[PDB]
């Protein structure tokens, strides 16, 4: 419907700007006659998801790439997309006047946006909070008698989320992370650093600790908002760390696996919100397939772990065969889900990069990689951040696939929004990847998925600079004959009989 | 010969402090008797006790047992860095700290390091950016020249650490980046390889980089022991890599090592040069070495394969160094550089850090578990900042110099190095070391070339272990390991 006002920052690529009156939006899905496609594209040189159609041909003569749909080969069934509300997030959004907001969350949220689906909701203070707090920081308060959700949430974060699921095309699933407990439950008695729970699994601190998360969830639901899963700690091996500078509550794998057992898992199940679902992990894949081993190897522990939450930040030294593959070949049962990424952290990097090619290049690489190895679900952090990266309580400035300009009432969809989307939009909760074979070695990164409706959807990113000629083949329906351009990234969608 | 004169920073455990007159500084028992090494978080700096060996040990308490006909890898040895910022620190003390400071390494009153790692040119740990022939297209390296870099601090300082030593010495050689002129980029840093391919005259150029450089330290009477093949390799693939880099993948180093490198060090009276590869994160490995060491024609110059080791990462040893040594087991394995923090992300110096000293000694058992032949630190001593640094890229080094005090601070990470650097000698070999029962500590035995036991035992828990060591030639050596202590265990096994 309406396109992208692109903006060149003079990094490798353009902005989408929005504002009050304006934001790049979609119309409705046509629904393409079979025998046809329906290509969306964006590209370096500007295209953002631009749609395009064309013939599925009955033949092919050639020695090219071809790609192979494989339908009947059935892996994973899909979760969602999505991002975390963060504090900086929500602050950044709600500083915008109210017309500017209703496009930013349009723009992730709606069908005439990119359809998120997930949440990622923080569990008081973490890096991106402009303070640090928790829900119960009265001293020694075990019966959490003066346990309350400050401002961060009630005038913050539980608005947005109501707004964002009101708008929502699909039904939306709350995730909840936290990142510290209150002090004195801690060994080190600060919000970071190296420090855990103090005690044992079983005891009064672990109890504590165990029916805050009850606290959470009653008090969020007492705001009529229902959680879709929780995670046992928001990066456990980061509160090992002597001088972690962020919130953090430090789990070896055996003590996550006993505090799941003994303590989280039976609360969660003796409460009002024993359907809500349990994830262990939440940090790097580097940590697996041993952390996995040790939690689900103990059947007291493993019979309350619906899921493996992981993060992206070691990944390129962390081979998704060896930790992703090997996890699901040991615990097929249990899903391997992508709950936290962003770029910009690196010592030297520049926190925003407005327009960077190369960071969204770098989101669709890992969406392809983690769903060509089981991955269920794929989160971004902030959901949107200022010029600088921010706000943030410790200088940890990073990127955002959405900047607010504040002191312009506006907002720019960086590649990361676009390449996010090529995902997002077109693989709804419920969708199935399936086998996709090439004929030859390529430069590309592809995945097949089908549509509950029984539809089919190509991804393919090439982030090569030569464009590449190629052929989808659907076994059913024929051969579509295709260029992906160098730098650029397609999402396919057609119709099966 | 001389305490600890302990000092507090708010940290964990306390620094060793150190100036112009006063540092602190060390002195085998009859068969029968065993000698013990103690550090602790409390205080303790490798303090000397002895005890009795008793033929007989009753008990269900923890046993370690020797086994002497297990035998393993065979020890190169342990040091660190002559980066820029290491000997600019170092030369910012009056000459009789200095002296104490490079006594404290390499002598037998100190640590006895026998490992020199030594940049070839620039680095992130330099003051300014530079190459040996920055004049451009100078392909037959007539421009090739040390600056002072290396003719005013680093030689000098080398020649006096060789002098203090009674242990040879072993020099590593290493680059970041090659002249600019040679790179697909035209920069020091960034994302860059050497232009066109191996076999032409930019590979050969780089190639010939490497003989200029042993010669011209040759004319300043040192030798080297090896050259890796790059510093973290891995590094110039990345856009915007910070700082000096050069760009491979492991099939570019595989065809440069075949086809330069290997020939040119060959060809030249610098042949007895060993050639390490990877010289990058161990968590690249077994990928990394699949790939050169498959070539026959790069095998044949290849030597052994350099590690790096992040002491943040969390990953199993097994995966990298254990598999490495499954497909390649006469290919050594070689740690080249350690630090403390995770490379990519942010680190502050923590003065009198005892997490930071017992994360040096478990990653040298993990090593020394897994094959590896010997280990090296990075810079030998920093500025309190974990600097001089021209990118910012600060990180915790064993010995913290502050110039406004002509001090120089002893770290926990120096004490654990030298419960390895001071007792295992070149040569040792890792032998076998069987656990009763499941436990927390860490430990390793080795033998010396005389055939004498050395075992360390590290306690990261905050319990006290008591434990028996069984040695079937000499009978059971009765001890206890205290909480947050690392222990350096010596016996005569005849
Ligand atoms: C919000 O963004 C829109 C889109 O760029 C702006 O609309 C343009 O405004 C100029 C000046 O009035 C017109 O000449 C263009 O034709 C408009 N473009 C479109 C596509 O409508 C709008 O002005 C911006 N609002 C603010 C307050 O900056
Ligand atoms: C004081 O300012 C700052 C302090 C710290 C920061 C800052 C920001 N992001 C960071 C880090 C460290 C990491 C890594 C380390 C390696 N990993 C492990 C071992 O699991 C993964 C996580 N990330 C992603 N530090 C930024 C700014
Ligand atoms: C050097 O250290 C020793 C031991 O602590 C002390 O006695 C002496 O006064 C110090 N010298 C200077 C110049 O500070
Ligand atoms: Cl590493």
């Amino acid at each position: 419907a309406r396109p992208c006002i692109p903006k060149s920052f003079g990094y490798s690529s353009v902005v989408c700007v929005c504002n009050a009156t304006y934001c790049d939006s979609f119309d409705p899905p046509t629904f393409p006659a079979l025998g046809t496609f329906s290509r969306y594209e964006s590209t370096r040189s500007g295209r953002r998801m631009e749609l395009s159609m064309g013939p599925i041909q009955a033949n092919h003569t050639g020695t090219g790439l071809l790609l192979t749909l494989q339908p009947e080969q059935k892996f994973q069934k899909v979760k969602g997309f999505g991002g975390a509300m963060t504090d900086a997030a929500a602050l950044n959004i709600l500083a915008l006047s109210p017309p500017a907001q209703n496009l930013l969350l349009k723009s992730y949220f709606s069908e005439e946006g990119i359809g998120y689906n997930i949440i990622r909701v923080p569990m008081a203070s973490c890096d991106f909070s402009i303070r640090t707090y928790t829900y119960a920081d009265t001293p020694d308060d075990f019966q959490l008698h003066n346990f309350s959700l400050p401002e961060e949430d009630t005038k913050l974060k539980i608005p947005l989320i109501h707004r964002a699921l009101q708008l929502a095309q699909r039904p939306v699933s709350l995730l909840a992370s936290p990142w510290t407990s209150p002090t004195w439950l801690k060994t080190n008695g600060a919000v970071n650093g190296k420090g855990s729970l103090k005690g044992q699994p079983g005891d009064i601190y672990h109890q504590t600790w165990a029916r805050y998360f009850v606290k959470f969830l009653d008090a969020y639901a007492e705001h009529k908002l229902q959680f879709w899963a929780v995670t046992a700690e928001n990066e456990p091996s980061a509160g090992l760390l002597s001088g972690y500078p962020f919130q953090c509550l430090g789990f070896t794998p055996e003590h996550q696996r006993d505090f799941i057992a003994r303590d989280l898992g039976p609360t969660l199940a003796n409460s009002t919100h024993h359907n809500v679902r349990l994830l262990m992990l939440d940090d790097q894949r580097l940590l697996l397939p041993h952390w996995a081993k040790v939690v689900l190897t103990d059947p007291e522990a493993a019979k309350y772990v619906h899921g493996i939450a992981v993060h992206w930040y070691l990944d390129f030294l962390a081979p998704a065969k060896a930790t992703l593959g090997e996890t699901h070949r040991l615990f097929p049962n249990t899903m391997l889900f992508a709950s936290e990424a962003c770029v910009g952290s690196k010592f030297w990097e520049q926190s925003v990069r407005l327009g960077s090619w190369d960071r969204g290049m770098q989101y669709s690489h890992s969406i392809i990689t983690n769903l060509l190895y089981h991955v269920v679900g794929w989160t971004d952090w902030n959901l949107a951040l200022n010029p600088e990266g921010g706000p943030n309580w410790v200088r940890n400035f990073v990127d955002s696939p959405i900047i607010v300009d504040i002191t312009k009432d506006t907002f720019y969809k960086q590649p990361m929004f676009y390449h996010l989307g090529h995902f997002s939009k077109f693989i709804p909760e419920g969708s199935q990847r399936v086998g996709l074979v090439a004929s030859q070695k390529n430069d590309l990164d592809a995945v097949a998925l089908m549509h509950p409706d029984g539809s089919a959807v190509v991804v393919v990113l090439n982030r090569s600079s030569k464009d590449v000629p190629l052929t989808i083949k659907d076994p059913a329906v024929g051969f579509l004959e295709t260029i992906s351009p160098g730098y650029s990234i397609h999402t396919y969608l057609w119709h099966r009989q």
